[PDB]
């Protein structure tokens, strides 16, 4: 019945939030996880019917839907601990363009500039996991959520080479791409709301 | 000698950082201003010979240049506290692509997706000053730095209309685009790191 999409750089803690907040106001809930690469593209199958869209993706006006944000979150380019470009990093930030790169790819084949690739060449694939295993084997370096990879930074399997570019992460809005029949629902404002108060206590 | 850009966006108490800290590893320092929807154009001028230019703007692959995060700024869409679109809000900024809009203009007529217009149709204006004079005119609604845009708040001679988009004010990184031979210089480095580190204190 609301039928929302989450996308999976969404960390499980902000889904766990959204999840347990709509279950206030609403009866049936449908929570369908997606590649970044592929919400917006999904919520535009109108046969898809989502209600609501949360995801790290950005476009200016999608047909039906209108647009906020949620929150932040965080991410970091990581790579294999004798990658080349470990350690040695100001001429090594611009390197990354040639180095090879293992990025999330899209059923539309298309990307927007937030998730386009940076370097030619690049090795696609359809998810985080397989992102990791490729970079833990020296295959390439990647783009990883905050929390798909946090343990392995601990444990010394992966190094981030992101600190000059951005300190601390790379930081990213999350959206709430909601179908606009839901404006002015007093269930979908107190889940805004209520889900928006809540991620501010994350952080 | 060192040229750096410095756009209009970027709050003076950001200004003031960045220049104090030049200031300790340089010797001649040119500061120049320009409105957001022209930095990244003027950089690009290779007879302007813009060394860093610090921007809200943002684009993939400069030329000559790369690109790191500095920090982050906020920014409001506001307008005259009469306006239509006051109060009223869920709906409201749906509309706002409706209502008119008093934009930042370029030479270059061209503007990014990160400034181009929402509404057509538009005002543009070459500057805050004009864009605000307007604004509060009733003329149309426009999105001004915090710091622009502070005073007249606290005085009611305006409100806003962009806490639903994002509670607290709208989010944006503050970008610096160096040029490619500083990158590697210890000056550099220590002016990057140190204005960071600084731009921390004021949040």
């Amino acid at each position: 019945n609301l039928r929302v999409l989450l996308d999976t750089a969404i960390p499980p803690s902000f889904c766990d939030t959204v999840s347990s907040v709509l279950l206030d106001d609403f009866n049936m809930v449908s929570l369908i996880r997606t590649s970044p690469a592929d919400s917006l593209a999904t919520i535009k199958q109108d046969n898809a019917e989502i209600d609501i869209a949360i995801t790290i993706d950005e476009e200016l006006k999608i047909s039906r839907f209108n647009q906020c944000v949620l929150g932040y979150t965080k991410a970091f380019v990581v790579a294999h601990p004798q990658h080349p470009l470990c350690n040695a990093s100001l001429h090594s930030i611009a390197s990354l363009a040639n180095y090879r790169q293992i990025s999330l790819g899209s059923r539309s084949g298309q990307h927007s500039n937030l998730l386009r690739p940076v370097s030619d060449k690049v090795l696609f694939v359809e998810n985080f996991d397989d992102m990791l295993r490729l970079v833990e084997a020296g295959v390439g370096w990647g783009i990883a959520p905050h929390y798909f990879v946090e343990e392995r930074l601990r444990n010394g399997t992966l190094a981030v080479l992101s600190e000059l570019y951005e300190p601390g992460g790379i930081d990213t809005k999350v959206y709430c791409y909601y179908n606009t029949a839901l404006e002015s629902e007093r269930s979908f404002l107190r889940f805004l709301e209520s889900a928006r108060q809540r991620l501010r206590e994350l952080g």
